[PDB]
């Protein structure tokens, strides 16, 4: 899969050239992270990066124990319907 890092510092997970990211917001003392905006670029798509940048923040939410909010609508509608197993990780109350 392709080099996926943390941006702590711009609130994202993104591709190594800084080009396509998923950008987060948390909340409630850390405990649960909002999945705000998923980018990718059109000369990057094909790829499948948007995925990828999701597993790196589901794969980092579930590491910590954080709930998600996935309010972008790529999170919504089609990483999760696509990849129900990590619908556990959603903040009970969102569904
Ligand atoms: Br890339
Ligand atoms: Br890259
Ligand atoms: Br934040
Ligand atoms: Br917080
Ligand atoms: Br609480
Ligand atoms: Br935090
Ligand atoms: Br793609
Ligand atoms: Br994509
Ligand atoms: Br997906
Ligand atoms: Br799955
Ligand atoms: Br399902």
């Amino acid at each position: 899969p392709p080099k996926i890092v943390w941006n702590e510092g711009k609130r994202r997970f993104e591709t190594e050239d800084h080009e396509a990211f998923i950008e987060y917001k948390m909340r409630n003392n850390g405990k649960v992270m909002d999945l705000v905006h998923t980018y990718v670029p059109s000369f990057k798509r094909g790829l499948g990066l948007a995925s990828h940048l999701c597993v790196a923040a589901f794969e980092h939410a579930s590491s910590h124990s954080i709930s998600i909010i996935p309010s972008c609508s790529y999170v919504s509608d089609t990483f999760l319907p696509r990849n129900p197993s990590w619908k556990p990780l959603i903040h009970s109350e969102v569904f």
